[PDB]
């Protein structure tokens, strides 16, 4: 069993990182780009960031749905911005229109400063204490009950959903973070728990704590990852790709990353952060695990680099850790996929294996 | 100078009012249907509604802009229930996509109990006062301004929307209430001031208000209006057809929507009411204009009903009350916009004198 | 069994026969609505009209194709003036597009003017003998054998179409005709023979000319019918729609259409306007000829309630006709009317889409 | 004054010449993949083939028409398989769906097994001889007239198309061939005469011989050329990448290939192998023009091999000539219409260095 993911790059795309040479702009004409490749191509669905720097998700999600077939959409909600109640209803009608196509990946917020900037002023256990709130009113009012919930935090009295999901009892639950709040949450009320490209031995750690947490309730969770791939016929053109997507960064803007990922109060963007400390040098932190990526972008920050047998063995480490979902991406996203699809689904389970 | 709208149906539609005898269920494909018509048809855009017995606005609005080419789509925001910064970067996200075809109706929320299931528990004062500040950030916030701001029930600190709206300085602002704080915050920072189909004396004197209270903030507000029509060749036939639309409604159903509107702090949805009283003799309030659709539909209770010529001359004196927008529907609504576009547009002024 | 389709105004719709008040022209937007329409209500596909007063069939047919996820398309084909290899390829082209949603409408061609005007100058009998070794050709053709034909009328060599189709072994062949060389073509090599809105005796005997040559062919045809259809909620209201269709018709419209009829090399055009000799419009049981006063080709409708018109397609389908292709006037809100009113009194699965 | 067109591969695409590996099969998926990024990405148009070989022209055309904006489609007519007053109603029909968007290429048939396959058994003087005929009527039944025509191959009596072009006086004539016949064709019929990749001084020869033919119908004619294009960024990395595109191609491939090309009966073909004669040395037959597409692919066989300086030079060195239409193509169509857009475009005349 696996679930093979794309990214919709809805911040913005192109060909390198940490300049605008070869930039391209996020338009509905490459957003319908991308998602149809995806789409015909025979990917699980797209995964599709959210924040400021991002144009909104349930915009794009919906306008791209009609457009598409099979292709899931994997749409962020962000607890405390947002009422549970109106989250819920936009889930019910997207989850509708795509005839259950609607995955909800769960996003608390790191950054403090975007989170004022949305009016939002909790500190770090106050964002999962909302987001406990928040999960358990969604969850209830989209199995038709009528919620009557006074926490903490958020109030409903007779909280509605008329129109109920297509998916039962709900649309799937995704959902990552790294602190003990975080493992606690994914473990009692998410479907998925989703991590970033950590090196096998750091990722077995976190889904053992997960698993542990969630027989204490009698749940049991699946696991994702989240990771970059720069994958070409052979391994010597793979590397050259990796060393042409960074040459442009300056040292400059390596340190004011940083200094911006230690403003960030997301234990999840340290521990992805305290991989390489902003060292151009020896970014190989594992075998075919390259963290040159997060020397300027923010979030993901590994990639998988290597030729098809080194990519799909690398994917078959982590799926023996319990690992059923892959989110991928590269840059440019629209060529990537294809890239991706012809030179590694023949080398996955099925129906990858036989969709190329 | 006039805009006619159509409506999407996303509360449900059908043949006949109070009953499930003939009704059409919302689906992507009719809602498709009746988007694709009005858009073919050269009507100016489609009003949709917003609450808890609708499918969400944005979902729908996103998702029917790539398939349609010139069609304007008013969606409603609610402030109290969402973050006014994401409320502006979903607007900025669906200007851009849809190449400035987003128009905006502020709804403050008239029904108390659909609002506490939202988890908004405000009075009528405090839910205006929330919508002054929800605005005053929103419209700047989409101008480029870093927003601060703090008051009584919104604080933002570095708010930004990144992606600026096609329409300058924003998408207009459409807002419907006749409370006086209605008036008042229309008369401030609305563009277009909406009214629901009284009498075209009523409708002055609310017209009138306006005036006043915007000329003290030194601005000028333009004037729509909302109706039902049920227009055929013939007097006779239009009138039979309104008399077949509320031939199934039982005393049962008036009485349980009326009380249910006793229950409604809305004062433009007292007026309503006011007009029937939820009797059935008289229901022609005024020379074709008839208030059958009010007995059990709630907001926009009065409909155009005659022939051509009739319906004609009752939006001119609506006209010259100095309303330039309207905002029409017809049941069922697919068959209905091609009746009054046919039937209706030709008697009108440019475009739609040329359009048929 | 049963499949119920729409049509596809190609040539013009409006509300009234004869007139060009209230007529809606032929725009992307207004066939992708009719064709949407029928999509989503339910409907097994839509007859696609062929002629000089059409838009290309094939154009449109394919515009539609992607915009459009079940409904089927009954495109025609038209022997004599397209080679036989091209046609195939089309539509094996438009088959793979459509995932197996093309089905095939062979037309021989009634006008002479017409052919003429399209630069065929067969007789009648040339005229069948040309689709016989049209159809021969484009049947192997698309099961993937390299052709050589030479025939009276047409000759190929090594004819191939490389792009196998979606449907085997081709897409399904829909004809009509009244003829005796017709009815021999059909149950030669057609797999759904097709016939207009005539009583049920006229129809019967045309159905049981065709069994016994199809069984001397080891071969069985299935049969589908063509009727206007004008279904309100009760009786009153449905002739009352019918009576209002053709208000506006005169007698110098009426001698212009039986004056052009006169010049038609058709069977089946003849046999339908002889059932009104250009008042007692009502030749059966809730059968009106009041179409076939102007429109050529389909000139008769099922009026009434919708009880009744069940009841008249129920008289049909125990004669063994399995397609209906119905149409009224508009075709968008005919579509919805017919599929709320009469799907439910259908068999499965019209009984339960509604 | 220039138009860029690309190239929808409906005969097949992938990434190497003669081998099935890394093939992308022709799938609506894929098509509407290549034409929407040649409409996003600002191309005039693309030129659609037709043959034995692709999925028929017209079907495809139509299918992407109402899935594109600006995009134009260059679509082929074969005159001798159909009616010319068929093909002169499916040309107005996709004219009129297209908002005139249809531009016509004339097409011969070089291949007479191909045509005795599609039932004609002319000479080339007879084929020319017919597509003169059929051309006369073909214009004439588009501007609204009646046609009686009776020539040697071709007799329409009373020939109407009611359904008029958007495009006046018809959608315009696009034609390629060198033979004699070809040019007495070009000049006294078509709007634009199309070559391929010929050397400069060989094309600047036939643009004088067409000059002056049309010369002597006091008419002119516009000149287009048709190439393909391996653009990189740096030299190096383009002739590997043309190194690579036939490096998988066997001998006995080559050798069943120039045995075809022999059997045509097609000038510009019989021109076109005679550049490189199959052989694999010297395959740049002038500065960055390589001839080794022509090794397999029939018809263009020849491409623009180098940096983006490089492919821009070569192009304003056509351009100088009087070609004002280029018509490109690449493998993978998809990718290659980014690169070259991206590389090329800002390098180009308006609009095509805004574009980017
Ligand atoms: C796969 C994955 C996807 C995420 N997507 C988003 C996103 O779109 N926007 C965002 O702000 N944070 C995202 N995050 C981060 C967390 O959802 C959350 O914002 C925060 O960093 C978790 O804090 P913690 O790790 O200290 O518990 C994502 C994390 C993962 C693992
Ligand atoms: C044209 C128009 C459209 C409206 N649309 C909505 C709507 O979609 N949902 C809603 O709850 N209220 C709607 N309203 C009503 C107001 O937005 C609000 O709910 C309330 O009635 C205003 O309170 P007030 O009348 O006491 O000033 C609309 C009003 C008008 C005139
Ligand atoms: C259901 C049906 C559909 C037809 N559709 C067309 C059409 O679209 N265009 C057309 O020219 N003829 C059409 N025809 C007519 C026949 O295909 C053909 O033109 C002629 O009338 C048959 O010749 P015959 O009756 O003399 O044997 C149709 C006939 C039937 C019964
Ligand atoms: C730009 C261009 C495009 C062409 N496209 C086609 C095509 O789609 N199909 C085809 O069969 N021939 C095509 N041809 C070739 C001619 O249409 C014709 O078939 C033949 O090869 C020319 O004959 P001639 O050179 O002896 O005069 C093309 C030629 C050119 C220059």
């Amino acid at each position: 069993s696996m679930d093979v993911f794309w990214f919709l790059p809805t911040h913005g795309d192109g060909h390198y990182l940490g300049t605008t040479q070869g930039a391209r702009p996020v338009t509905l004409n490459y957003l319908k780009q991308v998602a149809q490749a995806a789409d015909s191509l025979g990917y699980h669905g797209v995964l599709i960031p959210t924040g400021r720097s991002c144009e909104d998700s349930w915009v794009i999600a919906s306008a791209l749905v009609p457009l598409t077939e099979r292709l899931r959409y994997l749409v962020a909600i962000r607890p405390g911005i947002i009422s549970p109640t109106v989250s819920a209803r936009m889930a019910a009608t997207l989850d509708r229109l795509s005839n259950g196509r609607l995955l909800i990946n769960v996003v608390t917020g790191g950054d403090p400063d975007e989170n004022r900037g949305d009016g939002s002023f909790l500190s770090h256990s106050e964002r999962y204490e909302v987001t406990d709130e928040f999960l358990k009113i969604w969850r209830r009012v989209l199995q038709g009950e009528a919620v009557d919930f006074e926490g903490k935090h958020l109030k409903v009295q007779n909280a509605k959903a008329l129109y109920p999901p297509v998916q039962k009892p709900y649309p799937p639950l995704y959902f990552g973070g790294s602190s003990d709040a975080a493992h606690d949450l994914a473990a009692e009320q998410v479907d998925v728990y989703l991590t970033w490209g950590e090196p096998p031995a750091a990722v077995a750690e976190k889904l053992a704590d997960v698993r542990e947490r969630a027989a204490r309730h009698g749940r049991k969770v699946k696991f994702g990852i989240r990771l970059h791939v720069i994958v070409r016929e052979t391994a010597e053109e793979a590397w050259k790709a990796a060393d042409k997507l960074i040459e442009h960064i300056s040292d400059e803007t390596i340190e004011a990353a940083q200094k911006s990922f230690s403003r960030f109060d997301s234990e999840g963007q340290r521990r992805m952060a305290a991989l390489h400390d902003g060292r151009r040098d020896n970014l190989e932190i594992a075998p075919n695990l390259w963290a040159g990526v997060g020397l300027v972008r923010g979030g993901s920050g590994t990639a998988l680099v290597g030729d098809p047998q080194q990519v799909a063995a690398r994917i078959k480490e982590y799926a023996d850790l319990g690992i059923e979902s892959f989110i991928f991406s590269g840059y440019p996203h629209l060529e990537e996929a294809y890239r991706f699809a012809e030179l590694v689904f023949p080398l996955l389970p099925e129906p990858y294996a036989s969709l190329a």
